[PDB]
């Protein structure tokens, strides 16, 4: 359901919980087009907590960058069907892959990440953070961006800390520069991070 | 039957889904279009999200790579029968290719199923319940299936079922198209537009 | 019984529909359509989009075969006895037919039940729980049951119940029209007209 | 107390209703209509949703024989009292009285209770719990109910209470009026439309 | 705790429910006004829709009998705490009060509860819990409650609770607001619009 | 932990609430704000409802008393932490403090949490379940809990839970701020406007 490697605009690998307790890898895709009232499109079981989370980030996809969301229409999928899954609020993933298919800048595969986006833009604990990392492992993903708030939270048993990186964070731009593709595109978009 | 088998028939799609979390089943769709004096896209029951966002899906592919506006038509959608406790692909490949089917007037091959998520770019993107899919297809009587490419691996089939199936791979909904419309000057010309 | 069994009544059809899991019932629809004073349909309950689906596809038929426009007019569709858990079938015939008799003001036989989804093209579609729902107007001491021509493989009826309905296969909404509708110069102007 | 038991009352109607298991109750509605200022129908409370069917199925018969399109007018509904694991009728006959009494501005008798579904063609349709219903209305004083003609059977007025009340059988709206409409000029005029 | 027991206070009202199948509460309102810049009802929780139906209702009367037109205003609604199992009154007279106090800047006796149906003609209607609203206004110190006239004969009060409370039967609106409003210049004026 | 206990932090404000049966939480609230590059509220979820009724009332007192306008801004609100079961309070002024904050551009004590309800003259109303949520203060270690003055006698803390937490009692929304607010020129310049 899922790539490891490589980078793909509008596309995330997310990190949910199944049921009661398991991680799962949670990709999104987004894609954006021209309005033509802009809409947010998801289906399926998570298809509130996307409409949600696009709508919580909304200020800072305009009030850094560029474009205001009331003019496209969002279209968000969760690749697979995930019943009995809780994903976070505010998905820091959701955010991420909108602002890449906004911006045309591809995110890298390998890098997981879970997270709450506030809407001043910080980095919000989540629960399941050991789960998560442990399924990220499972999965083969190099590494996994996590609220910096939740680094106590993280009890791997010796083996696993070391088979992935764990790269915690507070801000959302430290979020995309980490899985946003290098180059003149990102370089712009960095900047406008003040 | 809910579905058919064999032969071709315009706007209608053989589509694949889960019911519980064990079986398989067809989902059979029609699409019809009819010009609107904007466009609108009418589906009923527990799948109509489904149907309303692979229009919206292919909607854009449509309008991309042939010039044609649905903006301007009613697109009509059923799924035959009911289906309580099933759950769908998000922008369905069948859905999407049922409506292409109706606009451009070309039969579809009912003899192959097909399962997959469009994406708006028009890329086939993997689905869940693949194994208990193609099992609901065999047991249907159905010759092929239409998988997305993402999905080969999580394809287990017994030695026997292998054999009574072909699986076809696709990443991109133009290659689902080559695949299921019937072969003529209209399919020829849907197909150089697509490119 | 809130619901007839013998007579003609306009604008009247006894549907069927499946209740939870299995049990079926007769769901008779009410039909009445007044110039508006453009046009809407008018229903209430959980069944509202499938009445609203049924007189789209209705108006279109209605349009092409007769150049009557129904757009002009308020279609007020009821549904008779208050059922919980009922799923219906899309684009359901009942429905549209009650509308045809409504607008032409050609009563319909009530010692008929029907069951099936209308499609724009005006095909009479394949519906679900068909041996239930004729269970149903068995029960119900109903005369006749017309199904869709491609539930005929879906009738397990019995030896109880093979010979207590008179079981109609349609393919097409003329046929049911032919089947329901009274005799008398009415139904033949109008029955001419799909022709 | 909650009803008015004599006299007569513009846009007020003592429908009957059956209270959770067994028992009937006396039903007081109010009805208001002032200008829209598109028109809605305003109601709170337990049976909000269904004074909501029953003022938007009836617009049919209270436009059509008569007086004024409802979507140029608010229509503001209360239940005099709360009524908790109270069932009422589907296209409450009550409330369409109650309705056409508040735009006709006649009064209506309050001595006479009744209860049925009013079909979109103006039929007065049977209701469950019509014993239950009558004997609610002789232990409230009323003097007269109106019941669908189809339950007419259904009325098992023991020894006591055949004699207490008067019960009259209608088919039809326009019966219902004349027998609970204070007579006069405006009256006169209105059922002559009624026709 | 979360209502006034006495004193006067502009927007303010002390009405009563019921919580759950019998018990009474005392019910807070406050309603304030701002400029519109049309206007809105502003109210939250589990009784917005009660605090919606009673501006409706007193909007109305305002224009009627005042001239000001609530159309031009947001009214800004709460309940003083949060009522989970609360069953207010329809169009509830304790808001409309608080609605008119908000609009004319006259104080509202805080001693005095109230409870009733506000009719948009300006008739207070009958409620149901009479008795344990009384015993709930007794309870919390409240000095007298204004009820509806056509509730007297629920006040099923034992010797010791009578002298504990004064019961006040009204009939139209009016009649409350002379009750309950801040005696001066400015009440006098109101009082004489509403003849 | 999905709350803070310490600091200054800009637009985020420690509310409190109640789930389920009698339990408490803390509710962190953050806000945002940005020139409508007229404005909106934007928030989600089952509390929405009560965050753009926050925004209203605390615009009304912004506007009036220190001549900005909320109306030419584009307002974020938003909740920590996901509940199920969690009534919030109507007008609650943790919602319209983190506002004011973020507004001002000056820090909230992060060791305060505070329940209450806003009018649009600026009053702190009365609440449910004060002593649950100062409990809910306690267990997250927070050092001061504001209140309404008028839920003074509403705190019933036992022997585990009295003398833990500063429970300060408020009557004006100016009050909360002198209580959240960090000192500093902004503060006092903001403080004198509203004095």
């Amino acid at each position: 359901l899922f790539i490891t490697e490589g980078y793909e605009v509008g596309r995330v690998n997310g990190l949910a919980v199944i049921g009661e307790s398991a991680g799962i890898v949670l990709p999104i895709i987004a894609e954006v087009t021209p309005s033509m009232e802009g809409r947010v499109i998801a289906t399926g079981r998570l298809q509130e907590i996307a409409r949600e989370a696009v709508m919580n980030v909304s200020a800072i996809i305009k009030k850094y960058t560029g474009r205001d969301i009331s003019n496209m229409d969002v279209h968000i999928q969760f690749v697979g069907t995930y019943e009995g899954v809780e994903g976070d609020s505010a998905s820091i993933s959701i955010a991420t892959a909108v602002i890449s298919a906004i911006e045309g800048i591809p995110v890298d595969q390998s890098v997981a990440m879970t997270g709450s986006l506030s809407v001043k833009g910080e980095v919000l604990p989540v629960g399941g953070v050991t789960q998560k990392i442990e399924a990220a492992i499972q999965a083969g993903l190099k590494k996994v961006i996590i609220p910096k708030d939740n680094i106590d939270d993280v009890l791997l048993d010796a083996e696993h800390e070391g088979k992935i990186e764990v790269i915690p964070v507070s801000r959302i731009n430290e979020v995309l520069e980490h899985v946003l593709e290098d180059g003149k595109k990102k370089n712009r978009l960095m900047s406008k991070f003040k």
